[PDB]
């Protein structure tokens, strides 16, 4: 039951204008907030210069592309580093292997020497099955056992036969915004008490981890506040609970379209 | 073909496993490259507060406090901005659409406004879904024309005293390799023809981009290269091309190993 072949070009002609319209919008909605900030750091670098008689705009020049470059390698300059604080903490090579498996991607960390970039390579190529394997196994047996639970909720007592489908739609309704209270509604706000992000900032990081986007400009370990009670390993389980119960729902919505 | 719950235990305790192998492997690697970037970056520090008497260390440490917010703006400091070249123009924001609906998420283009990231959440929502209809179109259609190209060669081909299998699996498997190299090796060619990027770090970029891991440390577009017109489009559809043909390749061997 292949697609015709005039119907994937219909497909693809609504994907490409919906990339043209997502396009022009994220242009109208975001020069202003970079034509607003090359504003700021000019003429912060300005003011710099005139009041400092001493510094010359070459060594500064200089010492800012070296600082940049240091932020490529993803060690903090304002900050003095103890070198007792590793940022390739087990418990954080953990979490970047990780997302690395699952397909997140943050890159905040990431391998930079040769070995690195190569053992990476290898490392998601043979990882990836494996995992894509494990999440349909925990899909599927998840599916069976909510479908079992659907039948004990279908009681068959006091319904009221208002129709066939309508406990149906009702109990899966019910469901998907439970699942969506706990897995998404619930760890937003133990994010803003851990690290004090603001509510769309901490519900965006969770849409961005489960849809496995991984822009990584918000990560659940960053800037030194010294997470305590095992962060990485609970947050890794939060992320694979969450992603193999949406892929179980996902799976029991095509079944149901089959 | 429910899976037992004996074998979804052993599964979850093997990528455990694999996954500590990996971060005790990883910490080995990785510190001692930073901690040679933390010592080299200490020791300038402390030689450029020795050269200027005149700068104080609190001065230059909210300094670089305001230089490091910057860089999460986005906006390099090095470099001073002619404004007529920005970041939000219509190729960037058109790779940048895709790569949210494709799922690579590089990172480097990020929206910051209030706006910009509930956009970018009901964007990623609504988009999603129909990539993931055009792919698997894509991916069963490339599958049913392979299986009958197959069919044809193979009954045309081979006549006399070959075993099927051993045959199906030559031409899987060189069919597979020559579809790998064309898609991944040819295009690193390019990379290193237009960017500085050595050999190791083209295949990484490659390999990144088209598994969907997207780290953001490497991407097509950047330090102002003055990259020709429509780069970004074209490249968008090279990972389009790559991923529907992984996909379907993918698709049919797993579908023959159940067959
Ligand atoms: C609050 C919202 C909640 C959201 C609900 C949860 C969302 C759950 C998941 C939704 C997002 C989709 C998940 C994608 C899983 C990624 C698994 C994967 O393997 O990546 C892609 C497939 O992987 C590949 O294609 C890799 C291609 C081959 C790799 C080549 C690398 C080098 C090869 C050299 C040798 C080749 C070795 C083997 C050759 C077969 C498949 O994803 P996609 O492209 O379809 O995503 C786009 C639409 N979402
Ligand atoms: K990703
Ligand atoms: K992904
Ligand atoms: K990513």
């Amino acid at each position: 039951t292949v697609m015709k072949w005039k119907t994937v070009l219909a497909i693809f002609l609504l994907v490409v204008l919906y990339l043209i319209i997502g396009a022009t919008v994220f242009k109208a909605l975001e020069q202003p907030e970079e034509g607003l900030q090359k504003y700021r750091i000019i003429q912060e670098k300005i003011d710099f210069l005139s009041m400092h008689t001493c510094v010359q705009t070459s060594e500064l020049e200089d010492l800012v592309k070296q600082v940049v470059l240091a932020i490529r390698a993803g060690v903090n300059p304002s900050g003095h580093p103890s070198q007792e604080s590793s940022m390739w903490d087990l418990s954080s090579s953990f979490f970047f292997a990780g997302t690395v498996i699952t397909t997140i991607g943050f890159g905040n960390v990431s391998p930079h020497t040769e070995g690195g970039r190569i053992f990476c390579i290898i490392y998601a190529l043979l990882g990836i099955p494996l995992f894509g394997f494990l999440l349909a196994g925990v899909g599927d047996q998840l599916g069976t056992i909510f479908g079992k639970g659907i039948a004990k909720v279908e009681k068959m007592f006091v319904k009221w036969n208002v129709s066939q489908t309508k406990i149906r739609v009702t109990s899966t309704v019910l469901f998907i915004l439970f699942g969506c209270l706990l897995f998404v509604a619930l760890p937003a706000l133990i994010f803003q008490h851990i690290e004090g992000w603001s509510a769309l900032e901490s519900i965006y990081f969770v849409v961005i981890t489960l849809t496995t986007i991984g822009f990584g400009d918000f990560v659940a370990g960053g800037s030194e506040i010294e997470y305590l009670d095992y962060y990485k390993p609970i947050v890794w389980f939060w992320i694979l609970v969450g992603l193999a119960y949406f892929a179980a729902v996902l799976s029991m919505i095509g079944d149901w379209l089959r």
